[PDB]
RNA sequence: GGCCGCGGCAGGUUCGAAUCCUGCCGCGAUCGCC
């Protein structure tokens, strides 16, 4: 329970047991007696040929390597051919490059296709890099393995760990690429409490330096950047957690966090002391990819929000639900009702020009004077925030999102009240207000 | 394929528009991000 005590006492969680390690080292047995019986030149990569994957997520990526002048087709038909005839049950879904998701004696297995280069300079596609990716790493990561199994096992019990939209956080390769500038986890923990938007973080020369933005560049790849999807929001979480981290050790920083399940009674109490409008736009779930669907759902968010916002209806904050079925856009407002009064700027009293067209215009009430310029009371067509959005999401559905503002054009509706709380978003509400438990 | 960052046109809102909201085309070459 002291300061250094924690970090052995966490490996138990983030260290594989060994009984996964026999799952693990039987199914990559199994497949390259079949990769080898279809005489393909494959490469092991990922987390589990360096062994720094973390207990309970067991998954093997395996690269296919072929020659320069096979086209795009034929590396993508051949590619996934390879994959389906190896894996016992497959699945096919990809979005950037074709791979194969599937099962390999109860173990997840991902094959994906990419060229075989030469020095890492000129590269295709962008699956080109993990080759160079693992011959860089294997070689110096060897040894601190466990080192990278307590920071991502640390950024993962936060859910700051995946790199997709889902999450906009530190890649594994980001993790790999930390543990062996900074050798250690503890180490590494310290000099990221110093990060600032602007760090530049060049692990090939061993130098930080100071930039336009967060910037890891690549030992591979000196204009790429390895963080370039972390978020500005996580870096900044990631920043404090590892001040509170170093000031107050505990072992709960590794520890998956509550559902903080919410009964759909209290959340409703917590609505009413908070005074604030609460609803949704619920609609069907685009049958799509997450990387496809959540940087949709954001701009949909986030194009309501700047709606709400430009209305006067005073939005506090914008989160997002996706379940099996329905997505959620959740949003909490300020006001509940606003006026069917405003007051339109008009010209000044100066050039009459302007003033007799804005003078022109029917009105229900007389327009007037104030410091020296022409205004006018003009009427809403809308009240309530929810009638608002209800308006805007008809007329501008597709702007929301190429696959999500058409689902929206079909059928979408708003809940409000309690007719919100008993749908699967409550963990999401309670985040976006912070109610702690 | 989706998203994002810019650039160029064509509209709409408006008294008018540099702001604001849409539509289309183009750029992204360690294939901007997955
Ligand atoms: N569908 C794909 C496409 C590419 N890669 C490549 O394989 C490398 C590592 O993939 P990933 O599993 O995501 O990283 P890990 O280190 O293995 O993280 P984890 O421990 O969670 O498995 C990356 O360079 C990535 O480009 C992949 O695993 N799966
Ligand atoms: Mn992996
Ligand atoms: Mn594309
Ligand atoms: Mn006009």
């Amino acid at each position: 329970m002291k300061v250094e005590e924690i970090l052995e006492k966490a490996l138990e969680l983030v260290i594989p047991d060994e009984e996964e390690v026999r799952k693990g080292r039987e199914a990559e047995e199994e497949l390259r007696r079949r990769l080898d019986e279809l005489g393909v030149e494959y490469v092991f990569v990922g987390s589990y040929a360096r062994n720094t994957w973390l207990k309970g997520s067991l998954e093997i990526d395996v690269f296919l390597l072929f020659p320069e002048e096979f086209s795009k087709e034929e590396l993508r038909e051949r590619g996934l051919e390879i994959g389906k005839a190896v894996l016992d049950s497959y699945e096919i879904r990809y979005a950037e490059h074709p791979y194969v998701h599937g099962v390999v004696k109860g173990v997840e297995v991902d094959v994906v296709p990419c060229y075989k280069l030469k020095e890492p300079k000129n590269i295709k596609s962008a699956v080109d890099r993990t080759p160079f990716h693992h011959k860089w790493l294997e070689g110096r990561i060897k040894g601190k393995e466990n080192e990278v199994r307590l920071l991502k096992g640390f950024l993962k019990a936060n859910g700051i760990y995946g790199a997709e939209y889902k999450v906009r956080g530190f890649s594994g390769y980001l993790c790999e690429l930390l543990i062996v500038f900074y050798g250690s986890f503890l180490e590494t923990v310290k000099n990221a409490r110093r990060w600032t938007r602007r760090t530049v973080i060049d692990v090939a020369k061993g130098e930080v330096r100071k930039g336009e933005e967060f910037f890891v560049v690549d030992p591979v790849d000196e204009k790429r950047n390895v963080a370039a999807n972390l978020s500005l929001d996580n870096l900044a979480r990631f920043v404090h957690l590892c001040r509170e981290f170093m000031e107050a050790p505990s072992l709960g920083f590794f520890k998956p966090k509550h559902p903080l399940e919410i009964e759909p009674e209290r959340l409703r109490k917590i609505v009413e002391e908070r005074g604030t409008a609460v609803f949704a736009v619920k609609f069907r779930k685009p049958d799509i990819v997450d990387d496809n669907l959540y940087p949709q759902l954001e701009r949909a968010s986030r194009k309501i929000f700047e709606f709400l916002e430009r209305e006067n209806f005073m939005p506090l904050r914008s989160a997002f639900k996706a379940s099996e079925e329905f997505c959620y856009l959740l949003f909490e407002c300020q006001i509940k009702e606003i006026s069917r009064v405003f007051r339109r700027m008009g010209p000044q009293f100066e050039d009459e020009r302007n003033v007799k067209k804005f003078l022109s215009r029917n009105r229900a009430f007389r327009p007037f004077i104030e410091n020296g310029r022409w205004w006018a009371f003009e009427m809403r067509k809308f009240t309530t925030p929810e009638e608002g959005v209800r308006s805007y999401a008809s007329t501008h559905w597709h702007t929301l999102g190429k696959n999500v503002g058409e689902s929206i054009r079909e059928y979408f509706e708003i809940i409000s009240g309690e007719k919100l709380f008993k749908e699967p978003v409550t963990a999401e509400l309670c985040e976006m207000m912070g109610v702690k438990d």
